[PDB]
């Protein structure tokens, strides 16, 4: 984790998003859904709708530190320039454009979910 | 454990969460449940509901120090910028995106549970 | 991620694009489409229409750091000169002009989509 | 053992917990129970109920110094910032997420019990 | 043995515990009991009842200096911050969580008993 | 032998214990007992009853300098902080918790007995 | 032999013990006893009765300089802090707790007897 030079604007806005969030973490559980995956829903319409209202960004560098594993740097930005960086890396298997692309999205889901409290356990197949 | 430069705001708020917490640790045990796992419930609706009310965050970096084991850095933040870092690492078996993802959530559960007193023994299968 | 010397103009304009965006991320999901690929639509008529209205650019260097993998540097520019750089690399297979060209576009889609929140999971074939 | 810079607040509060404690150590022994294990009860409803009333915390880092053995750092915090660190490590057998998780809880029980006087001998199976 | 910077408060309180102690060492021997083990009774209800009344603590670090033997640091604390450290180590046999746990309690019994005069010979099986 | 910085209080009190002692050394021999062992009686009710009355302590570190032999540091403390250290080591045979425990008590008996004049020859089986 | 910093109190008291001693050395020989061993009597009721009356101590460190031989440091103390150290070492045979214990007492008898004039020849079996 790398905090920016200042944290007096991004943090208060980030909390305001939490108190208004309707994400799968809270105010969404029901007796119908049993296994939640949301490979795309975790950011498609889950956190982005309120994050943007709170003058925040969702944006993810995909630098590859090593060939074996692809590093993912999930970051959230504020207009004032403050940010907080989350790191998480995912291994590659087939080492071709199709494989790395499918691994990049998986790493994105884990990093963003962990940085915002979303479980995304997906223990079962 | 890495304390921040100051601790005079995050700590008092953290305690206030404990006195109001209704987590599985206290005020929840009954004569019906016998084995508690809460692979997702430990943070889904257990601690987050009161932590956010106490101006706190739940957020978890997933840096991999070594290929053999994935390091998990569970952190709780305050608006004022104070924080307390918890470290815990979980080994990898199959070293592919599916395996590392399922190991990351397991490490998250152990780190957060230990940092907040939740047993999460899960001795039995 | 490499921020420029100043960030007080590009960032506010970037957010204004998000609040007015009609991208596939939001205000576009329906009950007809099930699997979204948008190999060309992600930038053809999805983000560019509003980005240009907000005095921004979409422009992508294709430097090859190593023969094994082609590096893609996706950048967004403002008239004032501020910018934010996104990095992402994609491996090459056949190492001929046809193969590298098809890999370059794939890397472009992943980098831009991740830097703007678009899922672009494309898990299925 | 690592004492903090100051000890004039955490210690007096810690003793007040002891004089009011109703833990298995005292004021709990009976003629019915013969073998006490409390794999979860040692912290579930045994010490936490009074520790929190005395403005204290129960929180446990799980750093792994070496692959062979997992180190456990059991700590108790006060609002004023004072703390006292207890160290205890537990060996690993199967070196997979399931095994390390079950070893972590065992090490937690031994460290906390010893730091608070609880026997937790568990000599028999 | 490591004495603290000052010893003018912990020592007088420690003696007051001895003069009021009803431990198995004195004022407890009878003509019925012949072999005394007190694997748990040595601290369960033997010394703790009076030690706490004399503003003292019983608390035991379990650091492992070497894999072969587990070191036990039995310490008694006072509110004023003074302390006296007792060292004693116990070898490990099976080098797994079950074995080390049962060895830790055995080492605790020997260290505390010797530091307070309790025989705990247990020569016979 | 390691004397403390001062010896003007512990020594006079130590002698007063000798003049009032009713230990097996003196004022106890009879025509009935022939072979004296007192594996536990040497400190159980022999010297402790008068030592505590003379503001003294009986307390024994069990540091292991080497695996072959276990070192025993028998010490007697005064409220004023003065002390006198006695050293004596006992070899280990089976190098397991049961063996070391039974050797520790044997070394304790020899060290304390020699430091107080008690014979404890135990030449016969 | 190691004399203390001062010798103007312990020595005069030591002589006074000799002039009043009724040890086997003098004022005890008869025509009945022929072979004198006093494995325990040499200190049990022979010298201690008068030594304590002369404000002296009998106390014996058992440090082991080498595994082959056990060193015995027989010392006599005065309230004023003066002392005189006698050294004598005894070899070990079986190198187990039983053997070393029986050798320690033998070395104690030789050192004390020689430092006080007692013959303790024990030439015959």
């Amino acid at each position: 984790m790398k905090l920016s030079d200042q944290f007096d604007k991004v943090l208060p806005a980030l909390h305001k998003a939490r108190s208004l969030f309707v994400k799968v973490k809270k105010d969404r559980q029901n007796s119908h859904l049993k296994n939640r995956y949301a490979t795309l829903d975790s950011v498609l319409d889950a956190i982005t709708p309120a994050l943007m209202d709170n003058e925040l960004m969702i944006m993810q560098d995909g630098e590859r530190i090593d060939v074996s594993t692809l590093r993912v740097e999930t970051t959230v930005m504020h207009v004032s320039g403050q940010w907080v960086k989350f790191y998480f890396d995912i291994p590659i298997v087939k080492n071709d454009p199709q494989g790395v692309g499918s691994a990049f999205t998986y790493g994105r889901r884990y990093s963003a979910a962990a940085a915002f409290g979303l479980s995304q356990a997906d223990d079962d197949a």
